[PDB]
This record gives C-alpha cells, sequence and structure tokens, in this order.
DNA sequence: TGCATCCGTGAGTCGAGGGTAATAAAAAAACATCATGGGTTGAGTGTGGTTATTGGGGCATAATCGATCTGTA
C-alpha cells in the first residue's frame, strides 16, 4: 500500500487534473510526457527529441 | 605527448498543492521528577475615622423715603 500510494499522487506523472473546460480534461488525460522515471529532463533534453 | 578522468557551468518573474514510510521484546529494579495539596509570609486593596475649612444666612446698627396737624404774611 505504501509504494502504491507513493506512485498515485507523490510520483511525477500524476498531478492535478485540469477541470476549467471539459476541452481540458480530454486533452489533459490524452496527454504523452517523456519525463518521470526512466524519460529526460528539460535541463537534459537537447533538439533530437 | 596523448590518454582518460574529473570538475563547474547553464534565467526570468510567476501558482497550487504539499505531504509519505520496509521494520523492531520484553521483564525487573532503580532512580529522577513533576504534580497536587496544605501551610506560613506578605502584599495588598478596603474602610472607616478627626480636622483644615469658605460661601450662605442670618440679627445689629444704622439710614431715606412715605403719609398728616401745628406755626408764619
Amino acid at each position: 500500500s505504501a509504494a502504491v500510494k507513493e506512485f498515485f499522487g507523490s510520483s511525477q506523472l500524476s498531478q492535478f487534473m485540469v477541470q476549467n473546460n471539459p476541452l481540458s480534461e480530454i486533452t489533459h488525460k490524452r496527454r504523452i510526457s517523456a519525463l518521470g522515471p526512466g524519460g529526460l529532463t528539460r535541463e537534459r533534453a537537447g533538439f533530437e527529441v
């Protein structure tokens, strides 16, 4: 339960869901990110990615 | 001299939630320490008490009107 709770809420890929519009809802749930565990960082990422 | 190796660097205001957790032993004795409760100091705040009065009203001792029967050309 500790590990699953840390992933659900304390991880980078789980963040508060935007609720301004239904469009914001859809475009936040249909989102692809290249960060988080095993991914790049904004400082590290160059140009090709 | 060439080689790998290590060591700093790299923006700017801003917002919103904002904290989570793999584990573990009990006895005993011994001692320290605060917590409450009851009793002296002591420290007040509390309350009447005598004696300084200064305006006010008062009674004396004087005073300036108001009203009528006797003396002078």
